[PDB]
């Protein structure tokens, strides 16, 4: 059976204001396409594209905490509907204070609130459920592997709230490992 492909552009992880293009892919015998979006019972979005029918382009001008996310793209055509994409989650960031990241052991920590930290690669990322230690930091404690000249870093981290788990705050200062 074939199902459609889900991506976005310039990627899944955007700052609140900022642009993103969600793109699907499906065949030349596409006549529709249809986003779906988690938590949301009625199609998030229908187009019926012309000239090559095998895309659709899904714009998205400036992202807020309503957009964010996760999707799924079906096409319809003379067989039917698609499978569904795999889920593309789409991330807004910029919703909470940004956390600080410091020393191989990375301390994201907060005393603002989170369930969650996210360390990620400025192209990789990390989710850790927090703990709060008992003098009031929210925090995880994410090991590194090889820090080497040959492999820097150029790490960021994030927070976020278990009941939104696509809205992250503000990124932390850039880390850069080893010197």
């Amino acid at each position: 059976l074939s199902k459609a492909t889900l991506w976005a552009e310039p990627g899944s992880v955007i700052s609140r204001g900022n642009s993103v293009t969600i793109r699907c892919q499906g065949t030349l015998e596409a006549q529709e396409y249809r986003l779906v979006k988690e938590g949301s019972p009625e199609p998030w979005d229908t187009q019926n594209p012309l000239e090559p029918k095998n895309k659709a382009r899904f714009s998205i001008p400036s992202m807020t905490e309503h957009h964010a996310g996760r999707y799924r793209c079906y096409y319809y055509s003379p067989a039917g509907w698609s499978e569904p994409s795999d889920p593309l989650e789409l991330v807004v960031t910029g919703f909470y204070n940004k956390p600080t990241l410091s020393a191989v052991t990375l301390q994201c920590g907060s005393r603002l609130r989170f369930d969650r930290f996210i360390l990620t690669e400025e192209k990789l990322s990390w989710t850790l459920d927090s703990q709060l230690t008992p003098s009031g930091q929210f925090q995880a404690l994410f090991p590194v592997g090889p820090v080497t000249p040959s492999h820097r870093w150029m790490l960021r981290c994030y927070g976020s709230r278990r009941h939104i788990l696509q809205v992250w705050s503000e990124p932390s200062d850039l880390l850069e490992i080893p010197v």
